[PDB]
């Protein structure tokens, strides 16, 4: 298999308003996110998953964008983004910008324009129709909403204010691909690409994501503009399954690099059920299934995994998977070692290392995501009350993952100057912050350095196959292997003492939470032991 850079890389996403304020005005900007970059140096990362921070009305913070080739005024301006790829370059670390081509903001030119004179070409740059189909939105209601201006329901799977582009329209694509272009020449390092599985929808059929034309516009997106490029291009796919995933990824197909599949992620909720529905108790039989399927159907020179245990849209790990309490520190740190010794690139989420948590939010008042607000607007009149639906999202609202990075101890902790941040911060800062974790030699900030730096200097971590063991329902073993070196990883994802009924010859501990040794000899695993070792 052909490496690149990429290969030996951990993605860190920022989530921009979240990150670091510079000015007061409560919500982080990029001259914030520059000023943090030897930080994300010493952790070791390679890349950054920066979220949008493009023009945009922010009706969904960022993902409505109303101009590509703009910053936000809220973020700084077009002098603030080229600062950050530069110093970002001068660390070593890439800028990956997110894409979000399936949908633009109805504040963007061509929206206007669409919307004002029905004959324009911007008209047909977005999807319009009289009679409307029983195509819903993700974020709640019919995904056609009536113009009365122009008298024709236009299309958006989101909010009513990200109209859907007409990926049909060659003449659209093409201005898609000029804007990246535009991008790529400023020398950022890749693009994460927003629901990219959806552009080959047909709405008229019902044909929303793997539509047939798919592929195709990946194709072309490719050749037109990264392609002849080194980057990296992760999508985000929902509707992916190992087969699709290996079109994507293998580069035969000349696509992309990888993309992130959400398989393991619907165990968070009642299968045939919207994600409010939550489950707690994670399944372990279940992902070990789901990860072992993924690391053996895409074999190297073939597909190439993505592996990620939470973003922007999702509860933080720690409060959906791990324990928030007496094991905190320990249970970060066994999920961590769990991801990252799997084959494929590994993406940390601002905060997840140093073992943030979800948010304790007590109304809808305190909350700022349209998708909850409209979730709950929606429960309250059929049969939900408030504080059950407050329960959900304190769950899995996305408001979990966009608190305040909290940076240490003093106000805002260190996030911001200002009387109040724009989302508050989590009264735990006190507690867990990066000062703190920086400060303490053995907190989940190391555990994630160390797992950074053995992907960075260790070939097998990329070679190696994966073999799932068997083991007690709660306990997540396997070994990588590649010619004659065996890593054995072995996780115990419980809050409770599990068996270890195994027998092996240790030949060196490459990382460790606990006393593999004792936990090898005794034939136990203390709740949330982790470790890897290289064994004969
Ligand atoms: O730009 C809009 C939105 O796009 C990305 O996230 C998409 C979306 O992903 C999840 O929902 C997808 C999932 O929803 C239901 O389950 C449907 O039934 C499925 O078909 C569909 O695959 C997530 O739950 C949403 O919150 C999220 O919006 C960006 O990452 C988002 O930030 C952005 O808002
Ligand atoms: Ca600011
Ligand atoms: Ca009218
Ligand atoms: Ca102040």
């Amino acid at each position: 298999m052909q490496k690149h850079w990429w290969h030996k890389a951990t993605v860190y996403q920022i989530y921009p308003k979240s990150f670091m304020d510079t000015n007061g005005d409560g919500i982080g900007d990029l001259k914030g996110i520059t000023s943090k970059l030897d930080y994300l140096q010493k952790l070791g990362v390679m890349a950054i998953w920066l979220s949008p921070v493009y023009d945009s009305p922010m009706d969904d913070n960022g993902y409505d964008i109303a101009n590509y080739e703009a910053i936000a005024d809220i973020f700084g301006n077009m002098a603030d983004m080229d600062n950050l790829l530069t110093q970002a370059k001068m660390r070593g670390i890439k800028i990956i910008m997110d894409l979000v081509v399936n949908h633009t903001s109805d504040e963007h030119a061509w929206f206007i324009e669409a919307r004002e004179h029905p004959d324009s070409s911007e008209r047909d740059y977005y999807i319009w129709c009289d009679q409307p189909n029983d195509l819903e939105s993700i974020f709640g209601g019919s995904a056609w909403q009536y113009d009365d201006k122009s008298d024709q329901y236009y299309l958006h799977f989101f909010s009513k204010k990200q109209p859907d582009l007409n990926w049909e329209n060659a003449n659209l694509r093409q201005k898609i691909y000029d804007m990246m272009n535009f991008w790529i020449d400023k020398g950022i390092g890749g693009f994460r690409m927003d629901v990219i599985d959806m552009i080959g929808k047909i709405p008229a059929q019902h044909i929303v994501s793997n539509g047939p034309k798919l592929h195709a516009y990946l194709k072309e997106m490719n050749a037109a503009s990264f392609g002849q490029h080194d980057l990296l291009t992760v999508g985000q796919t929902w509707g992916a399954t190992p087969e699709i995933a290996k079109q994507y990824s293998n580069p035969v197909n000349h696509e992309l690099s990888m993309v992130f599949q959400f398989e393991h992620i619907g165990l968070q909720h009642k299968p045939e059920a919207p994600k409010w529905d939550y489950v707690k108790e994670l399944n372990v039989p279940a992902l070990k299934t789901i990860f072992n399927k993924w690391q053996t159907e895409l074999e190297l020179g073939q597909g190439w995994n993505s592996l990620f245990w939470n973003n922007h849209d999702l509860p933080r790990v720690l409060s959906i998977w791990g324990n928030t309490g007496k094991y905190r520190e320990k249970s970060a740190k066994a999920l961590a070692i769990l991801l990252h010794l799997m084959r494929g690139t590994p993406y940390i989420y601002q905060g997840e290392e140093i073992g943030m948590t979800n948010y304790p939010f007590k109304d809808l008042n305190e909350l700022d995501d349209i998708e909850s607000l409209n979730y709950a607007k929606e429960a309250f009149t059929n049969g939900k009350s408030m504080e059950t639906i407050m329960d959900s999202i304190r769950m899995i609202g996305r408001d979990n993952a966009r608190t305040p990075m909290q940076w240490d101890a003093s106000q805002n902790a260190g996030f911001s100057t200002a009387d109040k941040t724009w989302l508050p911060v989590n009264p735990n800062y006190k507690d867990i912050n990066v000062q703190a974790a920086l400060k303490n030699s053995n907190s989940i900030f190391y555990t994630y350095q160390q797992l950074i730096q053995l992907r960075k200097e260790n070939d097998w971590l990329v070679d190696a196959d994966f073999e799932l063991l068997p083991t007690a329902d709660k306990v997540f073993a396997y070994l990588r292997k590649v010619r004659e070196e065996r890593y054995l990883i072995v996780v115990n994802v419980s809050d409770q003492e599990e068996v270890l009924e195994i027998d092996v010859d240790k030949q060196e501990t490459l990382i460790s939470n606990t006393n593999e040794s004792a936990a090898l000899a005794n034939h136990k695993l203390q709740p949330w032991d982790a470790f890897c070792i290289k064994i004969l």
